[PDB]
């Protein structure tokens, strides 16, 4: 499978959720990438204007990939793996309600498993693995990665 065959990796984030406030999905998406960064060679920058890597988008239903929406619930998000164009792109249903608790969908924990994928990873089989695709809240003050998740990406960086 595809990875990013360079070190700096640029993040936009394309538009924001109604349902946070500004600074709250800024620090989501950040802290979201560093989880990958803290066990990786890679690097990480928002850029505000132009083509990046990683286009985070919020868009309901319909929305311009083949990959349509489905309401609240169901599918929270999807991304697409390295390459060019819509590649890295990750796409959060704005028919969740997100926030930065355990409170509806918390931005950072989907952020995290979405990055992931943008990153080239699948899904694992280990319901420890933020990369399983089943979503469960758990407290994102002392989150970590599973020794599944760690063995992934290293396995594809580093
Ligand atoms: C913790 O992160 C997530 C992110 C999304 C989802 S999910 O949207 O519920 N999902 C699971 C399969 O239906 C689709 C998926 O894996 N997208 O990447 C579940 C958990
Ligand atoms: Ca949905
Ligand atoms: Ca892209
Ligand atoms: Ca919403
Ligand atoms: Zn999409
Ligand atoms: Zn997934």
């Amino acid at each position: 499978g595809p990875v990013w065959r360079k070190h700096y990796i640029t993040y936009r984030i394309n538009n924001y959720t109604p349902d946070m406030n500004r600074e709250d999905v800024d620090y989501a998406i950040r802290k979201a990438f560093q989880v990958w960064s803290n066990v990786t060679p890679l690097k990480f920058s928002k850029i505000n204007t132009g083509m990046a890597d990683i286009l985070v988008v919020f868009a309901r239903g319909a929305h311009g990939d083949d990959h349509a929406f489905d309401g609240k619930g169901g599918i929270l998000a999807h991304a697409f793996g390295p390459g060019s164009g819509i590649g890295g792109d990750a796409h959060f249903d704005e028919d969740e309600f997100w926030t930065t608790h355990s409170g509806g969908t918390n931005l950072f924990l989907t952020a995290v498993h979405e990055i992931g994928h943008s990153l080239g990873l699948g899904h694992s089989s280990d319901p420890k693995a933020v990369m399983f695709p089943t979503y469960k809240y758990v407290d994102i003050n002392t989150f970590r990665l599973s020794a599944d998740d760690i063995r992934g990406i290293q396995s594809l960086y580093g």
